[PDB]
C-alpha cells in the first residue's frame, strides 16, 4: 500500500486556471486537518487567514509567477481554525525541455520555533 515522504507535501497543476492541488499527501493532511478530497482541486490560498501578512501572499505571488522557488515562514489555519506558522518551501517543477510542468511544495509547522 502507499507510503509517502512523511513531510507534508502539496503538488499543484499551473496549466488548471488557480494553479489548483492536484495531490497533498497524508502528511499535509495530518498537519492541517483537512480530507484530501477538500484540498484537492483548490489553490492553496485557502489555508490563510485573517492574520496572515498580505506582503507574504504578494512575495509568494511573485516567485511563483518568475517560476522561482521561495522559502518563507506563512500564518496558516487549519480546519478547526487553528492558527499557525508554516514555513513553506515552494519549488517550480520544469521538465528536462524547460517547460514548466507542475509545483511542489514541502510544509511545516514551525510555531513552536517562532512562538
Ligand atoms: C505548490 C504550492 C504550495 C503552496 N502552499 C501554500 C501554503 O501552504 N499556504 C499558503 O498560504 N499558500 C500556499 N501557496 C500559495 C497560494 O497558492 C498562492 O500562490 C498565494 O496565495 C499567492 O497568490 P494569490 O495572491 O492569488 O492568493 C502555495 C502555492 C503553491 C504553488
Amino acid at each position: 500500500a502507499s507510503e509517502f515522504t512523511l513531510m507534508p507535501m502539496l503538488i499543484t497543476n499551473p496549466h488548471l486556471p488557480d494553479n489548483p492541488i492536484v495531490f497533498a499527501n497524508p502528511a499535509f493532511l495530518k498537519l492541517t486537518g483537512y480530507e484530501a478530497d477538500e484540498v484537492m482541486g483548490r489553490n492553496c490560498r485557502f489555508l490563510q487567514g485573517h492574520g496572515t501578512d498580505p506582503a507574504h501572499v504578494r512575495a509568494i505571488k511573485s516567485a511563483i509567477a518568475a517560476e522561482k522557488p521561495i522559502d518563507i515562514d506563512i500564518i496558516n489555519y487549519k480546519k478547526s481554525g487553528e492558527a499557525f506558522w508554516n514555513r513553506l518551501h515552494i519549488s517550480p517543477v520544469h521538465n528536462a525541455n524547460g517547460r514548466l510542468q507542475h509545483f511542489v511544495s514541502s510544509q511545516l509547522d514551525v510555531t513552536l520555533e517562532l512562538v
